[PDB]
C-alpha cells in the first residue's frame, strides 16, 4: 500500500499491481414533488459538461451520512425535509474506495449548481434521446423512482 | 490540464485546482433467468471486499460497447445472449471521466470470479440488512429489474 499523491478529495495508492483511488465516502438525496424529481446539473471538468445528477456531496469530518445529506439538500437547494435512507454503492470497486450513501428526502420545506426539477419520466426519455447525461447518483434516482415512487 | 500518473487502467492529472482520474469507460450486463438476476462477486482491493455486482468490464481497444458487454459476460460467465442497450452513466463525475454503458441481456445460453445468481428482491433485502454491499452496476440491476422486469 504505497502512496504516489495525497490531495484534497482523493489520495493515489499502489496496492501491489493495483492502481487505488481513495476518495472520501458520498451521499445523495432522491426527493420527488408533484412528480417531478429534484435533479442538480453543474459543470463537471472531469467529464466536460453538466450530467443530470441528484443533490449529492461528500461527507464532511465530523458528519454521519445523515447528517451530510442534510446539508448538501439544503446548500445546493436551500430544501430541507424528512430524510430516509434507502441504500448503498461503491460508485466503482474496481478502482476506488468511494461509497454513497443514498437518501429519500419528503415533505420538502424552502429553508433557505443548476435545480432542474424534472419528471423522472422525461429524463429517462431525453436520456435515451441523447439530449443529456446522467451521474449515477441520477440515474440511481430515476430508477428508484420507476420502482417504487409511482 | 497536467498529468501526474500515467498508468494500466488510469491517468492522475490536475487540471487547474480540480484533480482528475481518467478510466477507460466500461460496461455492465443486466440478466434475468427465472426470477434470478446474474450477480457476479470478486475480491476487490480498492475496497477490502466483495460486493454484489453484475458481469461488467473494461472495453477493450477497438472494441464497442456492445461487443465488450458480450465478450465480458461470456469471460466472466460463460454465456451469450441477445443483447439491448439500456443507457449509461458516469459513476462520479465529480472526480472521475469513467463512463459505464448498461446493456439488458435475454435468451441466454452457456458458450463456454463468482457467479451468484440471486433473486433481486433478496439481494435489496440482504443489503438492507447489512449482509452484502453493492457496487453502482449491482444496485442499477436491482432497481433497474423493480421498476421495468416484474
Ligand atoms: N485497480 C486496478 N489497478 C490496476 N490493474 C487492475 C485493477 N483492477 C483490475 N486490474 C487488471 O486488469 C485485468 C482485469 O481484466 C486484470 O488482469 C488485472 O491485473
Ligand atoms: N475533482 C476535484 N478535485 C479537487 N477539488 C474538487 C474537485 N471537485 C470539487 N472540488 C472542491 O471541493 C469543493 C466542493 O464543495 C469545491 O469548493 C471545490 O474546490
Ligand atoms: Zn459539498
Ligand atoms: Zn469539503
Ligand atoms: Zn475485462
Ligand atoms: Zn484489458
Amino acid at each position: 500500500r504505497t502512496y504516489l499523491y495525497r490531495g484534497r478529495i482523493l489520495n493515489l495508492a499502489l496496492e501491489g499491481r493495483y492502481e487505488i483511488v481513495e476518495h472520501k465516502p458520498a451521499v445523495a438525496v432522491i426527493a420527488l414533488r408533484e412528480g417531478r424529481m429534484l435533479f442538480v446539473r453543474q459543470m463537471r471538468p472531469a467529464v466536460g459538461l453538466a450530467p443530470l445528477e441528484i443533490p449529492a456531496g461528500l461527507i464532511e469530518p465530523g458528519e454521519d451520512p445523515l447528517e451530510a445529506a442534510r446539508r448538501e439538500l439544503a446548500e445546493q437547494t436551500g430544501l430541507s425535509g424528512d430524510l430516509t435512507y434507502l441504500f448503498s454503492y461503491f460508485v466503482s470497486p474496481g478502482f476506488t474506495d468511494e461509497k454513497t450513501h443514498v437518501f429519500l428526502a419528503e415533505n420538502l420545506k424552502e429553508v433557505e449548481i443548476e435545480v432542474v426539477w424534472m419528471r423522472p419520466e422525461e429524463a429517462l426519455e431525453r436520456h435515451q434521446r441523447g439530449e443529456v447525461e446522467f451521474s449515477a447518483t441520477g440515474l440511481v434516482g430515476v430508477l428508484y423512482y420507476h420502482a417504487f415512487l409511482r
